């Protein structure tokens, strides 16, 4: 499979891709970002795998950045898969509280640091990270660049259907979908860890799918 992928969306903010194949959704491809506070860069997501973690963190470095700290949006390997080895180089992590929970009762490596507020200024102005409530899994965030007004949507922003289900929360989504449209109206780009990036819209289309797969599970 290809190496990770690194592509800049404006000043200061880039996205990474990177594939794998996991067990019955054949292989995936996972964009995070790396956003530029100064000379200080910060992933939004860790790539699968400590490989491609340490290929994006060697990229930045011989950029001359310093990687000051990365959040993973949730518990799940397409989001956590660099956690330890960004740990193993002293490169500090951070993940929700419910987030870690959810890593040690999987038995996965956790963050070094974790937060428990719904709103959670990871950089003051710079990056937020926000909790709309379940979707996707229990613990979902999405990360806010107030300055470039990029939201990253992880693995909650579903316009063409809701991948995997297994640690979904169909019942709460619809409800999550409109606390997220109503606080970020305002992007004007939303990446998402599996689709195109776009508009404002996609969260409108997230509801929608929601709602959709919603009336299917009940049979
Ligand atoms: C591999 C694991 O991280 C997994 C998950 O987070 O559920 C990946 C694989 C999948 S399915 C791949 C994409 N398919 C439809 N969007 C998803 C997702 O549904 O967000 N994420
Ligand atoms: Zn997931
Ligand atoms: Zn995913």
């Amino acid at each position: 499979l290809p190496d990770l992928k690194i592509e800049k969306l404006e000043e200061g903010v880039f996205v990474h891709t990177s594939f794998e194949e996991v067990n019955g959704w054949g292989v995936v491809t996972k964009h995070g970002l790396v956003v530029l506070v100064n000379t200080d860069a910060y992933l939004i997501d860790t790539p699968f795998t400590a490989t491609d973690t340490e290929k994006l963190v060697n990229w930045f470095v011989e950029r001359g950045y310093e990687i000051k700290g990365t959040i993973s949006s949730h518990f799940h390997s397409d989001s956590t898969g660099g956690i330890e080895w960004l740990n193993s180089q002293s490169i500090p992590t951070y993940a929700s509280e419910l987030t870690n929970e959810l890593l040690k009762k999987s038995g996965k490596v956790q963050a070094k640091y974790s937060f428990s507020e719904v709103s959670y200024w990871l950089v003051k102005n710079k990056i937020e990270v926000f909790y709309p409530g379940p979707g996707h899994t229990q613990d979902n965030l999405v990360v806010w660049l107030p300055e470039s007004k990029i939201l990253f949507g992880g693995c909650f922003i579903k316009p063409h259907g809701l991948g995997n289900l297994g640690d979904a929360n169909l019942e709460a989504w619809p409800k999550s979908a409109k606390i997220l449209m109503s606080k970020y109206g305002k992007a004007k780009l939303v990446v998402s860890s599996h689709s195109e990036k776009g508009d404002a819209s996609l969260m409108k289309r997230t509801w929608e799918q929601a709602l959709k797969g919603l009336k299917e599970s009940k049979k």
